[PDB]
């Protein structure tokens, strides 16, 4: 089971994941690194802001499915 959590992927750009709320954090740069075309090293998912360590669970940092979350891929000039 589990329900989709809101990643925002860049900006202007939004696709909704489904992860339980067990989804890791990297694993969930995963996953979004999946559908963003990228690793989820480069792709970093934060949820209100709090930078989440890549080992807590997704109900650890308070994600829980359904959740803002703020991927970052470090975008070289355009």
């Amino acid at each position: 089971m589990g329900m989709i959590v809101f990643v925002r992927f860049n900006s202007s750009y939004g696709f909704p994941v489904e992860v339980d709320s067990d989804t890791s954090i990297l694993q969930l740069k995963e996953v979004v690194a999946k559908r963003q075309g990228v690793p989820a090293d480069q792709l970093r998912v934060i949820f209100a802001g709090k930078e989440l360590p890549n080992h807590l669970t997704v109900q650890n940092c308070d994600l829980e499915q359904q959740s803002i979350v703020h991927i970052v891929q470090r975008p070289r000039r355009r």
